[PDB]
C-alpha cells in the first residue's frame, strides 16, 4: 500500500476531482435464462495518462438444475450447471486495450500439523491364589495432520491479454447429506458416482431419487451472480472514440444419469454435455461517455 | 473494489450531490399476518443514464407456528412454516426494468482435515513365577474430518428477470432437545420424523407432546422480518413517466402429525400443505418522485 | 448494504439537514420495580414521504429473585424471572402507523463435524518358553459432532401489526455450579428440577438451600435492561396531529419450591406463577414536536 | 442501531453543537485508602427537553488483601477484598431523576457440543501352536461438552430507581497455583477451603503460608478502578436550579482463616467480616453548570 | 462510551479548539544504565474547571541479565531483573492533584470445560477349537479443563493517591527450553530451581551454565520501555503556579545461583537483593506550561 | 490512551498545522551487499519545546546463505546469516539527544491449560463353557498443556542511552522439512546439529546436502529490512544548529560444516564466525531542515 512506502494514502489513486459518467444495461436473455447487467463508468482524470472505461459485469445465470429424462421407472437424467463464464472481447482492429480486471487468482494456503508423543506405562497384578505379576511397556506416535478449506465453486480469472479477459466459476465438490465430498469424478465400484443421489437402494423410480435442489448449493439452481470489473484504457487524441465491445454470459451443463442395478441405484457422470451461450454487442463512445447497445 | 483497481474509493458509486426522494408505505393484512413495509428511494443523478428507484421490502411475516387440530388424545396436528417468500414484479408492458437486487446467492464453503498417525509400543511382562514375555507392536491410522455452518433457515435468491425477482427463506434442519439435527425428510423406522416431538412415550395427549415454540427457532412462531433491496432503472426522456410494480409476501405451511402407536409416538411431516398469499400493488410516479397504493 | 448496489454509502438514509426534537421521559413504579424510561425522536425530514417518531424503550426491570415461602425448615419456594417484556400499542382509532422496529429475529447457526477414521495394528508376542505368537487387527470409526451457542435469555421479536410491537427476553436454560445447563422442563426421578438446587442432600434447612444470586445470571436478581427502538410513521396533512400510545413493562415470575423427602431434596418449578405489568401512556403532539405522560 | 432502521448515524443522539461544561473532583480518603473522582459534563442541548449532567465515577480502591492476625505460628488470619460498590443516589426531595446508567447486565452466553461416535474392530490371533482365533467388536460413545468463560470478577449493576443506582464487582473464583477454580464456598473435608492458602502442609508459621499477592488477581491487592457513567436529567424551566446528590465508595473485606491440625493446613473463610464507607456530597448548580463539595 | 447513552462520541472529552503546549525532557543516568523520557502536554480547556497537564513517562530500563560472580568452575552467580517500577510523587504541601492514571488493573478472565462422555462396547471371541465367547462393557467419563493466558511480566498499578502513583512491572514465570514454565518459588528437590540453568549435568563451568539471554523474555537482557501516563489537575486562580514532581525510576534485582553437587547442577534464587533507584526533580511552571529540570 | 483519560484523541500529539521537511538518502554498499535508505523528517512545531528529527532506517541487507568451502566430497562449509543490526549513533560532544524510538521489546504471552479427568467402566464376560466373569475398574488422568508462538526471527531492541541505540533481528529456530525446530544450539550425538542438513545418509557431494534455501527462510538467503525509527530533538537556540549521526549496518554470520562419519553425515555450528559492518556518516542541519552524507 501507500503507507508502506511512506506515501498518504490514495495519494497515487485515480479518480479525484473528476465527473464520473455511469450508466446501466440491462438486458433478459429467455431462451438461456441469463439476467446480464452492465454497469459502466467513465473516468476521465486530467492527471491520467488515457481515457478508462470501469465495466462490471453483473445479473444472474440461473443454475437450471432439472430433471430432464425419464426413461421409464429405472433410468433417468438430471442436467446440472457445471460451470459459468463470463468473458469480454474487444475486436483486433480497436485501439482500445484490457487494462486491468478484478478478481484475480489467489495463492491458497494449507496448515500443516506435526505431532510427536512419547509414554511409559506399568502395572501389577494379583489374585486370590497369591501369584504377584507385573508389566513395564512404552510407546511413540507420530502423526501429521492437514488442514485447509474447500468451497463448493471455485472463482477464476483465465489468462487474459489486452483485448480479452473473462472468469469462470467451476464446481469443485459437494456434500451430499453429511456424506462425500463429491466431485464430478468420483467413482465408486457398487454406486459410482453419488453426487446427486438420494438414496442408495430407495425403492422409488429414478426421477424421483435425485437431491432436493434445497439441500445443494443455491447456484445450482437458483443460479450464480456474476460481479466482475474490466478497466479499458483509450488514448485522448485517437482518430476514432468508437469502440465495440463483446460479452459473453455461459454456462457448462453435465448430465448425471441414474439407473437401477437390479439391487441398488448406480450414478454416471458425463461433462459438458450443453454450453448455453448469450452474447451481447455494446458501442461505447468515448466522446459523450455513453454505451449502447 | 476501487482500490483494486488503483481507483479511488466510492468514485464509481451513484448518487453524489444528489436529493434522494425517500418514503414509507406500511400496510397489515391481519387475515395472512403479515406486516407489510416498503421503504423506497428515488435517485435521480444527473451523471446517470437512468432514473433509479431502491425498493426495499421489510416488515414481518408471522410465523404461526400453531396445533391446529386435536383428533381426541392419541393424535394430533400441528402447522408450521417451512417457507418464507417475497417477490416483486413488473407488469409485461412496463418499461422499467429490474436493474439490482440484494442479497445474491454465495458460494458455501467446508474445511476438510486429514490425518496420518503411527506408532510403536512394546511391554515387558513378567510374574511371581518366574515367567517373562514381551510383546512388540505397531500401528498406523487414517482419518478424514468434514466441518461446516448449518443455518437454520436459507436465505435463496430466486433465479430473476428483467420483470421480477424473489427471495425464499426456507426451513434447512433444527436440533430438538440437543437431538438431531431433523429435517422435513427425518425417518426412523419407529418414531417417524422426530422434528417437533416433545418426548418419546410421554402419556400425555398428542396436543402437549410438540415441542414447545420457545425452545425452537423463533422464526417459526414469532417470524421472520425481510430485508431485501432492488433496483429498478427507468429512461429519463420516456412518454409514460408512471409503473405499476406487484409485491407479494407469501408463507407455506408444513403439517406435522403425532399419534400413538400403543408403544410410542410417531410423528410424519407433510409438505406445503397450505399457502397464504398477500399481494399489493404499488403506483410509481417517476415525475413527482412518489410511491403510492 | 447500499455499496452492494453500487450506491454511495447513506445515499438513503432519512435524516439529513434535518433538525431533530428529542426527548426523555422517565418514571419509576415502586410496586413494580420497574425505572422505565422513553427516549424519543422527531424526525421531520423534508425528503421524506411521512413524520418519524423513533421510541427507545430503555430503563431496569428489576429481577426479584427472592425466597418468599419457608414453611418450617423441609418446605420453602423462590420467586424468579422468567420473562421480561415490553410493549408499545396504539389505540385503533389513531392513524399513526407503527412502521419499524429493532432488533428482530435472527436465524440461528450450528457448526456440524463428520470423522471417519480407520486403522491397522499388529502385534508379534515372545516367551521364555519359546512361544512366539502375533496378532493382526483393523478397526474403522465413523463420529458426528454439533455445536452451538446457548444464551441464558433469548430476546424474542414478538409478531408486530401495525399498531403494536413487543419483545420478550425469555429464560433458556442456566448452569447450576457447573451442572447442567437446567432448565424451566428438567426432570430428574430423584431430585425433581435442579435449578436452582444448591446441594442435593444438606443438614440446613429449605430457605438456605438456593442457589445464591451472585452464582446465578445477574439478570435473575439485578434486572434486565431493555434497549428496543419503534418507529412510527404519522401523515404531515392529518387532520389530528396528537397520538397516543401504551408503552407497557412486564415481569413474569416462576415459582421453584425445594422440599426434603427425608433422604435428599426435591425441587419443583412452577411456570408463569405471578405476572407483573406496569403500564403507561403518552402523548403525541406532533406539532409541537413533544411527547408526555 | 440508527442505520437498522434507515436513519444516518448519529441523527438522533445528544449533544450537536452544543458547549459543554467539564470538570473534575478529586478527593483521597487516607482512613479508607479510597482515590474518589468525579468527572462531570453538563450538556444543555436546545433540541432535548431537559438538562442533562453525565456524571462518571473513577478513581481507585485498594484492595488491601493483608495478613491482619498472627496467634502464635499455627494460626493466622488475612482480610481480603470480596467486593466493590459504588453507589449514587438523589435526596427523595430533589427534582432532578436518574435517567441513564452504564454498564448494564448482559445475557451469558455458553457454547454446547454433542457428539456420537461408533466404530467396528476386528482381529485375528495367531501362534506357533497352530491355534488361530478371531475376535469381533462394536462400540457406541456419546458425550457433551459445555464451554463458557468466567472472569475472576464479576460487574453487577444493582437495580436502579430515579433516585439511585449502584455498581458491585464481587468476586467470582480464582486459580490458585494452577488448581482450582476456588470461590468463598470452596470446601474440602480434609483442607476446608483453599482459596489461599500457598501450601497444603508446609512447615512454616501460618503467617507464610499465605498466596503471594503477585500470584493472585491485581485486585485483590492493588485495588479496582471504577469506571461507571449516571445521566441525571433536569427540567429546564424549574423554580429550584440546585441538586444535592451523595456519592459513597464501599469496600467488603472477608477474613481468610489459615489453622494447622497437626497433620495439615486447614482454611476457612468468613464472608462479610468488615465493610468500609466513603461517602462524599456534592452540590450541582445547574445555573452556573458547576460541581462542588 | 457516549454512544450507550444516547451521546454522540467525544462530546464529554476535554480539548476541543484548545492549544496544547507539549514538550520533551530527556535524561540518561549511566550508573543505573536507564534511559528516562518525559513527554508532558499543558491542556487549558476553558470549558474545564482546571489545568491539566498530562506526564507520559518513557524510556527503557535496561534489564542488566549477566553473570556477576564466578566462584572457581562449581559456583557461580547471575543478577536479574525482577521488577521494574515508575513512580510519581507531589510533595504535600502542593495544591496539584493527581487526577487520572493509565493503564490501570484489568480483571483476569478464564474459559471453563465440562465434559460427560458415557460408551458401551461389545466384542464376540470365536476360536479354532469350536470355542465362543462374548464380552459387553460399559463406561463413563467425566472431565475438567481450565485455560487461561500467562503473560512472562504483570503491568501493576500500585494503589494510587492523590500525591503519589506508582506502576510495577514484576516477573511472572517463564518457559526454560519448551520446559515449565518456572517461576522465582519453582523448587524441585534435586535440582531445585531450574529458571535459568541450561544443563542439569553438563560438565561445564558454572558460569557457562545459565540460559542464554537470546532464548530468554527479551525484557531481562534489554530492557523493558515504560509508556505510562499521569493527569495533574490544577486551579486556574490559584496563587502558587509552580509545582514540583520527583519521576522514579526503579529496578529490582534477584541473585540466581548455581552450584554443583557432585552429580548435577542446583539452582537458587534470592528476592529482592539489589534495588536501583534514579530520581528526577522536574518543575512545573502552569503560567508558562513548561516543565524544566 | 487520549479516550481512556477523557481526552479527544490526537489532542497531544505533536505535527498539527506544520510544514514537515521530507528526505531521502539512498546508498548501496557492494562489498557487504547492504542497500541502505535514510527518510527523514523535520518536524518543527511551534507548541512543542523542542525541534524534531525523525529518521527512519530501511532498506535491505542480503542474508548470503551460501556455500563457501567444497573440501574434496566428504566436507563441505555454508555460511549463513544469524544476525542482523542496525546502530545509531551521536558523537558524545553533540548536544542532540535520541528520544524516542520503534519498535520496541515487547512482553510475550503463553497459554495454559489444565485438565482433571476420572472414568469408570465395567463388562460382563461368559463364553460356550458358562463362566460368567465381571470386572469394574475406575481410572484417574491429570494433564497439562503449554502453546506460544516461535517466530523464526526475534527482534529485539537493544537497550537504548540518549546517544545511541540498536536494534537486533536473531535467529531463533527454524522448521527443517517439517522437523525440529532447530537453532544453533541442537545437538544429536548421532548427526550433530541437523539445522541446514538436506539428508542424513544420502550419498552425494557433501556440498549438495545443504538445505535448499527455498525451504528455509527468506531471510537467510534473500536478507531482511528494517523499518526502524528513532527521534532526536534539538533545542531551538541553541549555538551551533550542525549534528552528525552515524548509522550502521550488520550482518553476523555463522559457519555450518557437513562432514561425512563413513556411516551418516554429521553438521556442527560455529557462532558469530564473520561479521560485515557497514558505516555511514550523515550531517543534519536544523536551519536548513536537511540531511546529507
Amino acid at each position: 500500500a501507500d503507507s508502506d512506502i511512506n506515501i498518504k494514502t490514495g495519494t497515487t489513486d485515480i479518480g479525484s476531482n473528476t465527473t464520473v459518467k455511469t450508466g446501466d444495461l440491462v438486458t433478459y436473455d429467455k431462451e438461456n435464462g441469463m439476467h446480464k447487467k452492465v454497469f459502466y463508468s467513465f473516468i476521465d482524470d486530467k492527471n491520467h495518462n488515457k481515457k478508462l472505461l470501469v465495466i462490471r459485469t453483473k445479473g444472474t445465470i440461473a443454475g437450471q438444475y432439472r430433471v430432464y429424462s425419464e426413461e421409464g421407472a429405472n433410468k433417468s437424467g438430471l442436467a446440472w450447471p457445471s460451470a459459468f463464464k463470463v468473458q469480454l472481447q474487444l475486436p483486433d482492429n480497436e485501439v482500445a486495450q484490457i487494462s486491468d480486471y478484478y478478481p484475480r487468482n489467489s495463492i491458497d494456503t494449507k496448515e500443516y500439523m506435526s505431532t510427536l508423543t512419547y509414554g511409559f506405562n506399568s502395572n501389577v497384578t494379583g489374585d486370590d491364589t497369591g501369584k504377584i505379576g507385573g508389566l513395564i511397556g512404552a510407546n511413540v506416535s507420530i502423526g501429521h495432520t492437514l488442514r485447509y478449506v474447500q468451497p463448493d465453486f471455485k472463482t477464476i480469472l483465465e489468462s487474459p491479454t489486452d483485448k480479452k479477459v473473462g472468469w469462470k466459476v467451476i464446481f469443485n465438490n459437494m456434500v451430499n447429506q453429511n456424506w462425500g465430498p463429491y466431485d464430478r469424478d468420483s467413482w465408486n465400484p457398487v454406486y459410482g458416482n453419488q453426487l446427486f443421489m438420494k438414496t442408495r437402494n430407495g425403492s422409488m423410480k429414478a426421477a424421483d431419487n435425485f437431491l432436493d435442489p434445497n439441500k445443494a448449493s443455491s447456484l445450482l439452481s437458483s443460479g450464480f451472480s456474476p460481479d466482475f470489473a474490466t478497466v479499458i484504457t483509450m488514448d485522448r487524441c485517437a482518430s476514432k472514440q468508437q469502440t465495440n465491445i463483446d460479452v459473453i454470459y455461459e454456462r457448462v451443463r453435465d448430465d448425471y444419469q441414474l439407473h437401477w442395478t437390479s439391487t441398488n441405484w448406480k450414478g454416471t457422470n458425463t461433462k459438458d454435455k450443453w454450453t448455453d451461450r448469450s452474447s451481447e454487442r455494446y458501442k461505447i463512445d468515448w466522446e459523450k461517455e455513453e454505451m449502447t447497445n
